[PDB]
């Protein structure tokens, strides 16, 4: 039939056209030789440091096509403001060699950014997004302050909302404006003497950063760490956040009553600061933004992860499992208690939480819309089904094609 | 070049020299990736109108041979010149060639090894290759599918086995089993749009009766046979009971689990697979081993579009149903699961779960990234579809591709 990708839903039967992909203007990790669409970092999703502007002539043509798609979105194609902000675009380039978008046209990009992204399971609040111009800052101190507004505009008291704040963008001849940490709020790792890791394995790197940039640490699995702001070619400052900012939720079990007593905890908002926001080939190397979480992202991959709190043992023998033989399901057992006691304690707390099946079947009302919309979704099957209970979940039964749409949330090397 | 694939628990690198031996294609591009997708009308093997291009088959054998001949070592010796003028003056005369025993026993044994979707690969030099090349009839057929099924079976010490009929031939058409498995339950649909039995299996129960089957109205019928010979329409015949050892699932706490009546064939062999070995193509060369404990408990049982017990069985356990987030159904299929296991064990047949099956497959990329230099795999398929990253696999980065001998998908008959 069709030349375009075909996808099938194996639990309903249903027969779809992927479209969209067509409009895909930048290269994926996979050949026709082989996949690599299980790599986590390919070197097609990251973005290189560009110690040097843009060619002209390229940086162009993603300008070019992204007002397109601002017009567009406005129903504007063809018209004498799509023109004249094309002339006014080629223009800017011309003499500047990079150009800067009008207030309403980041707040379209930014959206698009994210319904873009293809490993986000909660595309279906993509419309629903604070866009937090932060383009005026100028130092690390004013970084501090607009995050930290940021976090009290998201965190909402516990009924979470959707936002982003976006700094200047890179500028040839300059300093990028660069948030060392990975999310704005994040457990302290301390490696010991005997090897182990004291908090979050996964937070070593920057603790020992913060540490080496006067960071007074502390003692405890559930420390959270300091902001590292960089401005500009200054060195980065460190800013502490205020107690108050960050709300956390202890972890207890609704039925357990000994779960409470592990002091297990975890903070209500996750905000990604690492990534890359390229849009119209203008990057902005500083734009966290952040939603709410998933429950499995605590639960299991968080704390049940290996390489992380891996807690997944000390709960067992509390319930009296046999870990002493996989085939009693005991990893199987505890981290269903585990995801169950996230959404109990969030609930409990009135902090904003979704679990993996409503989340999920929520996407799939994502792909149909989208499917309307733009005749596609780009998705990453393996990040999009759930770390526990996967084929319980109705995306695990749904064919996903992937691809790499613009604007974009790129990855990016470490500022060190 | 030469992909980097990493492991995320461990922190551990390794690159892929494997795939550079890769000359099939997948469905994958550089504008997107197709990696997700069950069967891309690509890797399929479908029919054709008339003979492979002998240049093609040639180098597609004499890759093969050369494989061969550095499997036992003697890569060089006269045997080896000579087996490939053997093979080059078959081809030129007959458009084609055969395969001696042994050579076919080595293919097998490389087509499951190539097999990107099988968590079970460390098991790959350990199997029973039955030839059943000298086969003319579907009756014929028939005595060579019961021997590899009380083969396989041993009273319930499965052996992973594997029966080669006929291969392909320009000149007319081919040997199938019709059936997507030897066992497997019938799905009857019921006059409101309903069930019975197996949902998965409705299409070929219903061409079992339009070949004069009288059938029946479990949940749990075994389906009879549809055997092919070529050119001629396919002949049914019914599996003696004795054969089809079916394990009944209880639970070893909840008592009332029993009392659902539930229950599951001991051998799973696919009978619906092309085997592919040097050019060559075998439409019916039915495979068997073991089952893993999630293909039934979760996706079998589980699957909306299958049993679909998960309700019932939350509803025995008392959970609540009402909202998503009691997370009634992980509950659910946990137990069952549990059952399925302790079912097998309790009956003495084989079964493995899921964390024993991918720990050993995580041994297995590491033998044969010191033996091949890589191994592909299907990420998607590899990951159990419970808890999947409480198992070593799912941190694992893959790399997939196409490699020869291989098991490939193919046209249904009718
Ligand atoms: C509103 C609720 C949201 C939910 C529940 C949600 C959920 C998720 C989940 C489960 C992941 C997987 C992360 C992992 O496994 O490590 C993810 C990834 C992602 N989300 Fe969303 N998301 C939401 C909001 C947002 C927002 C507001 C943005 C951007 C403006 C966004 C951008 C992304 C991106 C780019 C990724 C990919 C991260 C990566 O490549 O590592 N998400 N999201
Ligand atoms: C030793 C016991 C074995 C175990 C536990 C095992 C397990 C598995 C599992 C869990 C799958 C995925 C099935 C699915 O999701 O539907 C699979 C697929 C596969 N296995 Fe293995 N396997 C074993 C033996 C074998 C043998 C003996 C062969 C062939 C000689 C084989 C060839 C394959 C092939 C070709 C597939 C792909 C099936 C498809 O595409 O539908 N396996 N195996
Ligand atoms: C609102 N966003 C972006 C998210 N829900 N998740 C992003 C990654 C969070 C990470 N898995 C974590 O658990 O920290
Ligand atoms: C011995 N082989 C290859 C297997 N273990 N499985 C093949 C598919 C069986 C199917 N998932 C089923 O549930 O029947
Ligand atoms: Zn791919």
């Amino acid at each position: 039939g069709p030349k375009f990708p075909r996808v099938k839903n194996w639990e309903l039967g249903s027969i779809t056209y992927d479209t969209l992909c067509a409009q895909s203007q930048q290269d994926g990790p996979c050949t026709p030789r082989r996949c690599l669409g299980s790599l986590v970092l390919p070197r097609k999703l990251q973005t290189r440091p560009s110690p040097g502007p843009p060619p002209a002539e390229q940086l162009l043509s993603q300008a070019r096509d992204f007002i397109n798609q601002y017009y567009s979105s406005i129903k504007r194609s063809g018209s004498q403001a799509h023109e004249e902000r094309l002339q006014e675009v080629e223009a800017e380039v011309a003499s500047t060699g990079t150009y800067h978008l009008r207030e309403s046209e980041l707040v379209f990009g930014a959206k698009q950014a994210w319904r873009n992204a293809p490993r986000c399971v909660g595309r279906i609040q993509w419309g629903k997004l604070q866009v937090f111009d932060a383009r005026d800052c100028s130092s690390a101190q004013e970084m501090f302050t607009y995050i930290c507004n940021h976090i009290k505009y998201a965190t909402n008291r516990g009924n979470l909302r959707s936002a982003i704040t976006v700094f200047p963008q890179r500028a040839p001849g300059r300093g990028d404006f660069r948030i060392w940490n990975s999310q704005l709020v994040r457990y302290a790792g301390y490696r010991q003497q005997d090897g182990s890791v004291r908090g979050d394995p996964a937070n070593v790197e920057i603790t020992e950063l913060c540490i080496q940039h006067g960071w007074t640490p502390g003692n405890g699995r559930f420390d959270v760490l300091p902001l590292l702001l960089q401005a500009p070619d200054e060195a980065p400052e460190l800013f502490v956040l205020p107690p108050e900012l960050v709300l956390e939720v202890p972890l207890e079990h609704p039925t357990l009553e000994w779960f409470a007593a592990l002091g297990l905890r975890w903070y209500a908002l996750p905000a990604v600061s690492n990534m890359l926001l390229e849009i119209g080939g203008l990057e902005f190397s500083a734009a966290p933004f952040s939603g709410w979480y998933m429950s499995t992202e605590i639960g299991t991959r968080n704390l049940c992860d290996p390489h992380r709190y891996n807690i997944l043992e000390d709960v067992a023998v509390c319930m009296d499992l046999d870990t002493r033989t996989t085939s009693s399901l005991w990893k199987d057992k505890a981290a269903v208690e585990i995801n169950l006691a996230v959404l109990h304690s969030f609930q409990l707390a009135k902090v904003t939480i979704v679990d993996h099946h409503a989340a999920t079947v929520s996407f799939m009302k994502h792909l149909d819309n989208e499917q309307k919309a733009r005749g596609g979704c780009p998705a990453d099957w393996a990040w999009i089904v759930p770390p526990i209970s996967g084929s319980l979940t109705p995306v695990f039964h749904q064919e996903m094609v992937n691809y790499i749409l613009s604007p974009a949330f790129r990855y990016q090397p470490d500022p060190w």
